[PDB]
C-alpha cells in the first residue's frame, strides 16, 4: 500500500497548498 498511500498524501499536500491563492 505504499504508492496508495503516497497518493492521498500527495493530494492533501497540493489541494491545501493550492486551495489558497499565494499572496506576497
Amino acid at each position: 500500500f505504499l504508492g496508495m498511500l503516497l497518493h492521498g498524501v500527495g493530494h492533501a499536500i497540493h489541494g491545501l497548498i493550492h486551495g489558497k491563492q499565494n499572496v506576497e
